[PDB]
């Protein structure tokens, strides 16, 4: 049939993949030449691009969560400090402090 | 026909990448028609998949870099905690724990 505009099709399919659009239709997948095969072999890649980037921001999304917890926890824990430790309890909330700037700022975007 | 072949092995070279295998060489870089810019396309993705991958390393390390140092100052604070609040230090001192499993898990 015919070869270069298919081949066309998919290397500009492919670029869009390739730099991360990864929702990208494949076309010619249903070919019963060598076009099928490479469009088959395409989607494939697709696939599993996709896959890997899917699986990352599931974790990604419990990382802020999971560190927010446990500095929550040091803060409950400075309430209770002794009213003789108010210059501690506040230095050590200053940290929880910056932790939480390094989670919003940073961690919440990966 | 004669590009038959270079078709069929650029669909081997996308499968061996699909697969995890960013080491494989990819083949019929070293042509001027749409195969060769398709080839290229190709290598470019294996070296920037592989470029990325490195980078999201260091950029988890940065991170946890980050995070050790205000996290080191609570956990030596605790030691100048009193007597009375010992159960508090512990307290704290576990959480930075927990702090530094999730990030460990996470770099991992």
């Amino acid at each position: 049939s015919t070869i270069t505009r298919p081949i066309i099709e998919l290397s500009n399919t492919f670029d869009k993949i390739a730099e991360g659009n990864l929702e990208a239709e494949v076309p010619h997948q249903n070919r019963a030449d060598e076009i099928g095969i490479l469009a088959k072999s395409i989607e494939r890649l697709r696939r599993s691009l996709k896959q890997l980037a899917d699986d990352r921001t599931l974790l990604m999304a419990g990382v802020s969560h999971d560190l927010r917890t446990p500095l929550t926890r040091i803060r409950l824990a400075t309430e209770m400090m002794s009213e003789q430790d108010g210059y501690l309890a506040e230095s050590i909330n200053k940290d929880i402090e910056e932790c939480n700037a390094i989670i919003e700022q940073f961690i919440d975007y990966l």
